[PDB]
């Protein structure tokens, strides 16, 4: 069926886009990887750019993410522990956010507005947790922005952690709570 | 002459690699951009991978970077001011470090060891300045690592600054000196 095929194409697309980035990947490489022809792939998704958006729309974590504050009765340490655990485990297991979050959030712009709706929640929530923590007097920081900056970096990019340095959840909590 | 031609190819390569990343760019695209043929390009640089290293070796800033501490008589504020100014101006004017520092330092590994020698000095120096500042009691921070993490991010990636937030040298100095 068209839908099942489209699921196979998306899986192939996550892989190739994760490898080469948007501008580095052709619909042909994805079609080859999916064992379908280009015209079919292009028809089903209405082109490479929509196919790319569909990868975020299918594999983006935000849509199915619980509200961690609410789930933890607004305990900002428990909420943050749960949030970081959910993230670090998923990111190591799927390092196609490594390349694609970098390209689109960190470096760039062109397609930004189209994909934002699929990662901005993850950031809005981290911000909520840090600010609820600050409000409750348990977290301390100069800039919410830099804190967001540095938490993101060390979570998304564990090999850059290595480059510098040369578990993580508890390390982040300890940094935040220090006075 | 072979050398002049190679300079034209390198300029073309900085551009295309900056656009599409290593795995996203072919020697053919660079050859086309340079108005030479592929065999010549490939012969002159001994292949795409060496050509890539040559881009770092030619456009990497570290090799011609002064020692900012020494230049500023070991005043860590003046040194850091000068270091950040040199960096932010060069990075905005050449956003082919944006993509290539991300790909190689931040995300990845494969070719890491080959290119490190061409950016590790920039990081070693920032570290020196921050630590000399800390030693002299003027800079205050929990983790030298996170500080390196967050300074890098907001300097390299000004559009991610915007995504979050939604001049810089003085902002960084002020964050560091606060107690």
């Amino acid at each position: 069926s068209r839908e099942q095929t489209m699921e196979n194409i998306l899986k192939a697309a996550k892989k190739k886009f994760g490898e080469r980035g948007y501008e580095g990947t052709s619909i042909q490489e994805i079609a080859k990887e999916a064992k379908v022809n280009v015209a079919m792939a292009s028809y089903y998704f209405n082109g490479k750019e929509n196919l790319y958006y569909e990868v975020f729309k299918k594999y983006g974590l935000a849509n199915e993410l619980p509200n961690f504050l609410e789930k933890n009765q607004f305990n900002p340490i428990n909420a943050l522990r749960e949030y970081l655990t959910v993230f670090t485990t998923h990111i190591k297991e799927n390092p196609e956010i490594g390349t694609l979050a970098y390209e689109e959030i960190i470096k760039e712009s062109a397609r930004l507005e189209k994909i934002k709706p699929y990662f901005i929640g993850s950031f809005e929530q981290l911000k909520e947790i840090l600010q609820e923590g600050e409000k409750q007097g348990v977290f301390h920081f100069f800039s919410i922005n830099h804190t967001i900056h540095w938490i993101t970096s060390i979570v998304l990019f564990p090999k850059f952690k290595k480059f510098i340095d040369s578990d993580l959840v508890s390390r982040i909590i300890s940094a935040l709570t220090d006075k």
